[PDB]
């Protein structure tokens, strides 16, 4: 009887760390497949929208129009197509915007409002006036003939932004952001 | 020996119990892991076709052509292309090919056939009247001149078919099935 | 005590290989998984640079250019874009270049060198005459006037390039090796 | 008969250029004796509102006011005054007012207004940025917590104007063109 | 000599003419010269006072003090400065006084006097009660607390007197008529 | 002939003596003339600087502050206004700057100067002791804690003179000589 329970005891620690090891590799397991079902299914998300002709940067659709339209004109069919003239709020965001632009002008949401005729954006995102003056074409805004109260981006630059009357015809960048 | 039974009987009730979950967890793994190899291969395929200038919807690829030329000539690129001019069978598709238009007009399959001229898609698509109703433009067709024969979608809206002389250069929609 | 030995030796069975099976399970899932997450990675850093207006065939993104420049402009430009003109290795390059063009013209990497003027590709490719003649125009290269000594891709066929000076204005493909 | 010829003829001569003479001294002397009837009148109604408390600059009376009030209170006190706060036109004007003054900080017709909240006079008078851009102190206007649109003179020198917000009383400067 | 007599007779004629028309000259040249050497030395009478930081209105001189004083040692002041708390006899006086008090309350010469407290002027001016009804602020004067028996200057309107107590301090305008 | 005789000679006498009386007039009227336009030259002369705030005294311009200042101080503004801290030099100097102070405090030109201490006027003004004794205020000067070394004028009287540290801020009255 003392093969036995020498048989039996090791047979209780294997099966326990056999048991205690499944557990893990189970846990393990199921969280990785749904961090990789959310990764995919996100992915899927993604493919659509840009397979339809729009870009896609930092959680936005961008769509670079193939049609010129003006200022107001533009975020008419920006907001058609469920978005608005595009608002930069970052480095990274002007950078993608005039890089695949390709040297063309787009409309973007400056536009002057309030008492003060201050810049804002039309998606009504906030105006950093520390941040836009970097992003602004040198010597711009100027008001040129005290009418330039839209903003477009022009050079393939950072310094992109230029002002100009809100009534003419342009490309633009149609931005929506992203949401699962 | 009876400490030995009361050791040896649980044991069976759990390894028994815990290979049945072993044959669960392998099954259902293994379907998800096919399942998710499958998705991965499909993705895989959709992806590079749209990779090379190429827009895609609900299983059909879409070449929104950069150069105009006539309807049968459009016809004959995109049959070198693997495709032919795209007939629209359902809302979804019309919806899509207005929006990703841009406001371009594109030639489609529509064209009369017979001495009647019943319209028909060039891809042996079946043209339903009744259905395809609502997706001319209001007026059209009307066979101005007694010369409009062939369909190209013009406007950003559902009824954006109008009949038009096959001869005239157009930009066009190539499509082909997305076959895996 | 004979049941007791009848029932825990293939208890000593049934676990050694319920642990081999076990440890299959293991590798086999790990190597998988680890395969998985690096296809997974590759598709992330392909997806993005296609998602910025940029074509992507064998390892290497080609922008085409929205934008015409001169043969060193276009360089420059491509250099800025971190890449070169592309340069023609193999048919299967040379056929997606000529149909995603879409029918356009492209500067590409072809360059006449030293006083006989021997062609070269401006990325340091290697020039293969042999396979290069194939992709050459019929009665190409010609040195029409004596001054063409750069090469564009014109036709959309195998036989595409074409001689021509390298400061006339074009559009053109970037290329830059796909690098994870 | 010969000398009272040569005496009467002379007489001719005198009389006749002395007649003349009388005519020089009349039309002279009257256009002095109106010039300086309008002097006095001008000068005697230039007397009066100085001798009432106002001070006299260029043909505007300014008052000076011994009682502090806010900017649109001073307006209206100015009003009822037959007058408005001062707005500048010239060199002469900020220096005189700066300098009567005293040191003392006297509201004046500057506002913010428009749709771009530019600077104007509260008199109606025309107010040009170069012009104005040295009568203001260093550093304004700032606009310090977006509030200051209104002016007043608080230096005693030609950058005398300090923007601050409408509310704050302050001694004030009744602005009304002198009339004859 | 029947010319010499046809040009003797027009001599005398235009020589009675001359001499009547000097006279006519010479008489009201005078006149005018003399009344404007009148009012030459009235204006210089005027101007010296004034100088002297005093008020002029219609005939009078209007000290208006910078230190307040009570009703009576105003009074004294006054009368040290060869004057007198003012007196109003119109409508007109009242109007220059509040005015050029700009707000400010000073003292003038009202005064209760006799068993019924009857109100008169201290210069011995004439009190016309229905003329001074008009003058005094509306409820007054009530002769709060039965001790208000000398008149003030309040408000910047016509109905700007108040009754006071007499020992208070406050500015005080001294009058002085304009003797030449 | 001899009634033309009788009719000439007094034809004569009276052009004789009457254009000797027209000489007479026109002298004294030309004298008459620039004399009162010489007068009233120097009247325009005057006025202007009384009219921003100034007051006038016998061929002196005072100007009484409206801010206080150190003695150093005040005769710096003094000079900055083209001026210096009033000299007294006649009685009726003293006692306009009396009267016209209005029981104020003002500083004045007394300074001392020189290892002695001998006081004197900062205009360069000659120091007539026999003369200041009569304005000094009776005990004064004393030099109170040997720290008085300026002049300021305090009394409504003749006597008005009080020596005093010149580091406090008094009123000042700033005179300067008229200058045709």
């Amino acid at each position: 009887e003392v093969s036995t329970l020498n048989a039996q005891i090791p047979e209780l620690k294997s099966d326990l760390e056999k048991a205690s090891a499944l557990n893990t590799k189970i846990r393990a397991l199921q969280g990785s497949l749904e961090n990789m079902s959310k990764l995919l299914k996100r992915q899927n998300d993604i493919l659509q929208v840009v397979s339809q002709g729009w870009k896609y940067f930092k959680g936005n659709f961008y769509y670079f129009s193939l049609i010129p339209k003006t200022w107001y004109s533009a975020e008419q069919f920006c907001v058609s197509r469920n978005s608005h003239l595009t608002s930069v709020t970052s480095e990274s965001e002007q950078e993608f915007l005039y890089k695949t632009a390709g040297g063309l002008i787009y409309w973007i949401g400056l536009t002057k409002a309030g008492m003060e005729g201050d810049w804002s954006w039309v998606d009504d995102t906030p105006f950093n006036k520390v941040q836009s003056a970097r992003f602004w074409i040198p010597g711009e805004p100027n008001n040129a003939g005290n009418n330039e109260h839209c903003g477009n981006i022009k050079a393939p630059s950072l310094q992109a932004w230029n002002d100009a009357p809100c009534d003419k015809t342009f490309l633009f960048i149609c931005k929506r952001p992203y949401v699962p």
